[PDB]
């Protein structure tokens, strides 16, 4: 389910960024809205890779700016 991948990703983000799940929305931008720094970003991409068993290249990661970007990436790639 969209809801299922959504719920998994929110937990990952919440834990990495110390932000309550309810504050995490599709257009939430990691750096502009959720206070992510450079190490946060590295930790998040590695956490997505570990959870969803996908490989996110450096250039892909540079295009994952929001929650929706990350969900759409995972749904594209399983
Ligand atoms: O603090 P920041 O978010 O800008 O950076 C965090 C990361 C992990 C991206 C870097 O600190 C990092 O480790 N970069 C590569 C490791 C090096 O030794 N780089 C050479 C100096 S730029």
């Amino acid at each position: 389910s969209l809801k299922s991948t959504f719920d998994d990703i929110k937990k990952i983000i919440s834990k990495q960024l110390s932000v309550e799940e309810d504050k995490i929305q599709m257009n939430s931008n990691f750096t502009k809205d959720l206070g992510a720094d450079s190490l946060d970003l590295v930790e998040l991409i590695m956490a997505l890779e570990e959870k969803f068993n996908v490989t996110i290249s450096d250039q892909d990661a540079l295009k994952i700016n929001t929650v929706q970007d990350a969900i759409d990436y995972i749904e594209k790639n399983n």
